[PDB]
């Protein structure tokens, strides 16, 4: 009876096995355009992904991730709020059964159709796994996806998912440019707060980019067709893997822009 998104063991159950699920500083959270503050002492993001190494596409029953080599520092996250070097280790999206819901993060309580999240970690605690046990062990880049036009950087993501339909499923994933899913303008929001899956630990700066992307109805009804049960289980579509907007507490949502 393990974590998951449905009726019985959905985000209202993680609390039981996760009691920090109710923590001060938990994800997601909505994003109150009008009380987040401008800080004008933020700086400029740095994304640095030309040497990017793309390894491998996983669905793990909850998402799919495609992992990157992390062994070196080769596509990196600074700048911004964050103090030194973040690496890229993997992105994943959370999206709905319907264009109205998917995001994790709202924008006053507006759901967009899909979140990606690309995910760093501090080079100063060496591993992943060192820098979830930090409060500002790992960032994250939160982009919003909108139903629209195709995004043509998206489609080799899109092709190989039939591939790792279901849980426990990896398929080959070199040479992905991650910068092609990036919106042109890089102003954000960002507030410290958690990994939005169990163990939902509270070690997150997230940054969350005010431009959506675009995709397309064909794009994400892929995405719709993923499995979160293994091969030879009864079918589950992998659908509304997103976990809803948690209390803000005592946190302020910084804005990089005017
Ligand atoms: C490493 N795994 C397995 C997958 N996972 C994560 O690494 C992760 C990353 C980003 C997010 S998010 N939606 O961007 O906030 C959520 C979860 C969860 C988990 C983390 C973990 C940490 C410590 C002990 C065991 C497991
Ligand atoms: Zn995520």
């Amino acid at each position: 009876h393990h974590w998951g998104y449905g009726k019985h063991n959905g985000p209202e159950h993680w609390h039981k096995d996760f009691p920090i699920a109710k923590g001060e500083r938990q994800s997601p959270v909505d994003i109150d355009t009008h009380t987040a503050k401008y800080d004008p002492s933020l700086k400029p993001l740095s994304v640095s992904y030309d040497q990017a190494t793309s390894l491998r596409i996983l669905n793990n029953g909850h998402a799919f991730n495609v992992e990157f080599d992390d062994s070196q520092d080769k596509a990196v996250l600074k700048g911004g709020p964050l103090d030194g070097t973040y690496r890229l280790i993997q992105f994943h999206f959370h999206w709905g059964s319907l264009d109205g819901q998917g995001s994790e993060h709202t924008v006053d309580k507006k759901k967009y159709a899909a979140e990606l999240h690309l995910v760093h970690w501090n080079t100063k605690y060496g591993d992943f796994g060192k820098a979830v046990q930090q409060p500002d062990g790992l960032a994250v880049l939160g982009i919003f996806l909108k139903v629209g036009s195709a995004k043509p950087g998206l489609q080799k993501v899109v092709d190989v998912l039939d591939s790792i339909k279901t849980k426990g499923k990896s398929a080959d994933f070199t040479n992905f440019d991650p910068r092609g899913l990036l919106p042109e303008s890089l102003d954000y929001w960002t507030y410290p707060g958690s990994l939005t899956t169990p163990p939902l630990l509270e070690c997150v700066t997230w940054i969350v980019l005010k431009e959506p992307i675009s995709v397309s109805s064909e794009q994400v009804l892929k995405f719709r067709k993923l499995n979160f049960n293994g091969e030879g289980e009864p079918e589950e579509l992998m659908v509304d893997n997103w976990r809803p907007a948690q209390p803000l507490k005592n946190r302020q949502i910084k804005a990089s822009f005017k």
